[PDB]
């Protein structure tokens, strides 16, 4: 089997990417957010704390005939951003771009943080990291893409991020069309549950390329490029104007710039990210002070690539016994 479902950026700063899920019978279909930095796939539901929710399509497990609630289960789930979730755990069937899982455990939220409530595009996320992560209790719960791997034609998904458009996830299946050149396949440690690679190196704009290991995670959930303190300040070294600013929380730069290039490694190969990528608009309305796309990870603990490194790729998420992620341009 395979499937094949568009992703749609939220807003007009690709803040976040949201893909269509059917959930239940008949059909209940929710805009969740994919995200290959954790392991839970949650909802809005007719569970949720009424004053939480703001504008976001809620599942009803009782209006569906496959639901299944599982006794007992239970979870609570906090991300890098500070925002969590919380809540009770269905059974139900669920498909994705034609894709479908029987008996996916489905976890409504029974409690949601501000940041989930104010955003009312996404009503929910769908975790595809490792299923070691699952925050099901007491009985851990496996991902949507566990539950489908063996079935799938080839044990694999996808991520083809837009630049303010759509792109696509595809499940089972690599789709030549949508790349150029060729895939770069580097190795994956799941020690920690995630994504995790090794970047072989950096250049800014047209500079020289440096060689050096850099550790981190493949992170569709997360927006920003988050890199080593000394490698970004490189990079915003290269925009006059630019500087760190606690009171905004990172780097922020003229709106009048133009930004450089960002080249990422990936073995021998290696991904450019356009400076238009990296620009996320004024800090507040009216500002001619702009945000970042790149960001300083010290005091995260990991390096994280998150959209504005993955959208200018080609990404192959690949779920063999020994897993590895490839990258191409595109």
């Amino acid at each position: 089997s395979t499937g094949s479902a568009t992703t749609t950026p939220i807003d007009s700063l690709d803040d976040a990417y949201i893909t269509p899920v059917q959930i239940g019978t008949p059909a209940q279909t929710l805009n969740l957010d994919f995200d290959t930095g954790s392991s839970d796939l949650w909802v809005f539901s007719s569970e949720t704390t009424a004053s939480e929710v703001d504008g976001q399509t809620i599942y009803t497990p009782s209006k569906s005939t496959t639901a299944k609630l599982l006794s007992g289960a239970t979870w609570s789930i906090s991300y890098g951003d500070g925002s969590s979730s919380s809540g009770d755990v269905y059974t139900d069937t669920v498909s994705v771009g034609g894709l479908t899982v029987t008996g996916q455990a489905v976890e409504s939220a029974k409690k949601v943080s501000s940041s989930f409530t104010e955003d009312s595009t996404i009503d929910g996320l769908l975790g595809l990291a490792f299923s070691t992560l699952n925050t099901v209790s007491p009985t851990q719960q496996k991902t949507f893409f566990d539950n489908a791997k063996a079935s799938l034609d080839s044990p694999v998904f996808t991520a083809d991020l837009g630049y303010h458009a759509p792109g696509t996830y595809n499940f089972g299946f690599i789709d030549t069309t949508a790349y150029t050149g060729s895939i770069t396949y580097t190795a994956v440690s799941t020690k920690q549950g995630f994504w995790e690679w090794t970047s072989t190196g950096y250049a800014v704009g047209s500079g020289t390329f440096k060689s050096t290991s850099i550790d981190g995670i493949a992170d569709t959930g997360t927006t920003l490029l988050y890199l080593p303190a000394t490698v970004v300040s490189a990079y915003w070294a290269q925009v006059s104007g630019a500087k760190s600013s606690s009171s905004v929380g990172g780097y922020v730069f003229p709106c009048s710039a133009t930004l450089p290039s960002f080249t990422f490694g990936v073995g021998s190969a290696r991904i450019v990210i356009p400076g238009d990528y990296i620009d996320f608009g004024p800090i507040s309305t009216g500002s001619s002070s702009c945000f970042g796309g790149i960001q300083s990870s010290a005091g995260i603990g990991i390096n994280i690539f998150g959209d504005v490194a993955l959208k200018a790729a080609f990404v192959v998420f690949n779920g063999a016994t020994t897993p590895t992620l490839g990258f191409a341009s595109k």
